[PDB]
């Protein structure tokens, strides 16, 4: 759908655990310092016994340059108090958590830098929707509970097609296509279609492909900003693949009655 | 100084205590839910014994419509778990915490509404300054530690002056002026000058004040958006009061060498 020149949206974080760290039975309230651009918070974390379980949720109005920082202060090891920071960059996990929950592990680099332990959290990105604030989920658990009303439409298509070298039996499932040797000989490559930019037919044929007998072409772009050019010797074929490869990726369940989910689907 | 059409700045909160509430020795991790516009966070608060001491700091990039909300969930009373919310409006405390720390008490209204207890916190507002983010304080304690390098300039002036009824011995100290009966007879009223809008001389005299022999006038505005009109029978007098009542309110200490403090002073 429509995005701001610098894409805005919602970022849900749920801190889970601090792994590979032996926390002492004896306690002294640990400061958890969370740093976002333009904002800051300082939290006392009391860990009964040596429990390494974090139960901290966060919802951030966010832009694409976002980079949350998690600093733990005076962690007692079984005294020796250690301090470290774990910074989570949105751009490095946006694709893997776009409209879906994604567990990620970020290291807690010691002060002055090696690595103390590993901070585990669950993230999930939701783009900006023209929907009231009181209609969005406040927690990650609430979002995923609603997001399971979003079915992925069955999408299957197969056939021969030229790309840049020779014609191969492309097989498309959902947004994923796989290059195949012969018809079903071998899988040659995957190219996961982008959930943003739309594939467009070609109008400027190459000098070489014109000699091969190729009439119409297809340009596709993935989630990794990498491109690929598809060519077919027939016209009707090109308006057949682009017709299915650019159809609606997702649909919504019946009776969901959620304003933001409807808008999230229309966005895609 | 210069402000955006909707004034932006920094808001520092430090939660202190939950008063008038008997918290149980027995524990079950309390969720602290903080709600700001566009953002949300869920914190586990573990209170050793029955300690009602909160040690939570917050720094918010803020606008004038800001309204932070603090919800406490499943508070155990000495079992009976109680839940409540305490919302702090920036507009109701902005004047009292502008460039200075200010302890305020906000009630924790029970779910469904009477009042459980009282949330005590310390706040402090800092306007938007053309200064790098890495040059601002991250915590309230850090701001007040720097803000004590900001001296209030000695300002004293006295004399007779007409206002709207008769002439009275106005006495100005800093930004505060006091109306006096006779010369030092009685204090009639205070009018704390605004730290934003500037007082301006008059050019359109009243039909009545022209007969009293009043030549030049003075218009002043307070921090409460309320106005007052000052009149003097002499011209030189009006350019004397407006010269001192609109002089620099604050100055900076020597050797402070702080970028944001310099800008905060130039802002005033």
């Amino acid at each position: 759908g429509h995005m701001a020149p610098l894409p805005l949206g919602r970022f849900y974080i749920h801190l889970n655990s601090i792994l590979n760290i032996s926390i002492s039975e004896v306690h002294s309230p640990i400061k958890i310092i969370v740093n976002t651009p333009t904002q800051n918070m300082q939290l006392p974390w009391q860990a009964v016994n040596g429990n390494n379980r974090l139960d901290h949720d966060f919802a951030f109005h966010v832009d694409d340059n976002f980079k949350v920082s998690f600093m733990f202060l005076d962690i007692p090891i079984e005294i020796k108090k250690v301090s470290g920071t774990a910074t989570l960059n949105l751009g490095n996990v946006k694709d893997s958590c776009f409209g879906k929950a994604f567990n990620v592990e970020i290291p807690i680099i010691s002060r002055g830098f090696r690595t103390l332990g590993n901070l585990t959290l669950t993230c999930l990105y939701i783009p900006e929707l023209s929907v009231p604030e009181q209609e969005l989920p406040f927690t990650l658990e609430q979002a995923t509970m609603d997001l399971r009303h979003v079915r992925s439409n069955y999408l299957y298509n197969e056939g021969y097609l030229y790309r840049l070298i020779r014609r191969r039996f492309v097989v498309l499932r959902s947004k994923q296509l796989n290059f195949y040797a012969e018809k079903g000989g071998q899988y040659l490559d995957t190219f996961q279609l982008s959930k943003t930019v739309v594939s467009i037919p070609m109008v400027n044929f190459s000098e070489a492909v014109s000699n091969l007998g190729l009439v119409a072409g297809i340009l596709a772009t993935s989630v990794d900003r990498r491109h690929v050019q598809l060519f077919a010797d027939s016209k009707k074929v090109c308006q057949k693949w682009l017709q299915v490869m650019n159809s609606r990726s997702f649909a919504l369940d019946r009776g969901t009655e959620k304003l933001w989910l409807q808008e999230y689907v229309n966005f895609m």
